[PDB]
DNA sequence: CCATGCGCTGAC
DNA sequence: GTCAGCGCATGG
């Protein structure tokens, strides 16, 4: 798959999980290693991961309330911070809204025609509420596409404007916290996937003290 | 070129 | 738990 591939990756069924990030990479599922969301400012996002990194997600299953990215200071060569400034409806977040079948509206817009959107493919990471219905016990678990219903701008938690989205799934497959979907993930063998000799290091490592 | 970044690790 | 700061892919 090219990197501005829309929709499933082939070979890549809904409930394959891997443990760590850089794994789901490679996979082409999400490429990113540590973004939350890979997206062209001009074309689109192709996925995203909800991994508990920004206070304003919530994660309803069948649909969720994301975050945009930004509003904060990587001053010193980091990765994540708190809010410290308004979001922006630029880079990654100006391309999930063009996802939703809705012109780009810098004051947010809503699809009526929201199936007409461009597919998002979502993982989920482990990171989260303690006891998640959601989120995978380890790991990143890929849970099928989503699609962009509405975008709009409203003061965080922190008191700083963050971009919300509100994403509704659209996927043929069960959902993999749900009974069909364990039963599915059971009958397809998928089971967490690690790094070619991380087991055996981790067993060597525990040899001891 | 430079900016962005929902990770990761392990010393404390 | 807290924390700091690293390579790297990706893209503006
Ligand atoms: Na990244
Ligand atoms: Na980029």
């Amino acid at each position: 798959m090219p990197a501005n591939h829309f929709g499933p990756i082939p070979g890549v069924p809904v409930g394959t999980m891997w443990r760590f990030r850089v794994q789901v990479s490679e996979s082409g599922v999400h490429r990113p290693h540590v973004a939350g969301i890979h997206g062209r400012s001009n074309d689109g996002a192709y996925s995203l991961v909800l991994a508990g990194g920004y206070e304003d997600d919530v994660d309803n299953g069948n649909y969720f309330t994301y975050t945009g990215s930004g509003g904060r200071d990587l001053s010193g060569n980091k990765r994540t911070a708190g809010q410290s400034s308004d979001q922006k409806l630029t880079n990654n977040n100006r391309a999930l809204a063009l996802n939703c079948h809705s012109p780009i509206n810098e004051k947010g817009a809503e699809a009526e025609d929201w199936r007409q959107g461009k597919p998002v493919r979502v993982v989920r990471n482990m990171k989260g509420g303690k006891h998640s219905k959601y989120a995978p016990a380890e790991g990143n678990r890929y849970d099928g596409i989503y699609k962009v219903v509405k975008y709009w701008p409203e003061r965080g938690k922190s008191g700083f404007l963050v971009w919300r989205y509100l994403l509704r799934r659209d996927d043929t497959e069960p959902e993999p916290w749900t009974r069909e979907g364990k039963d599915r993930t059971r009958q397809l063998g998928l089971t967490m996937q690690y790094p070619e000799g991380y087991l055996e290091a981790l067993a060597n490592k525990e040899k001891s003290r």
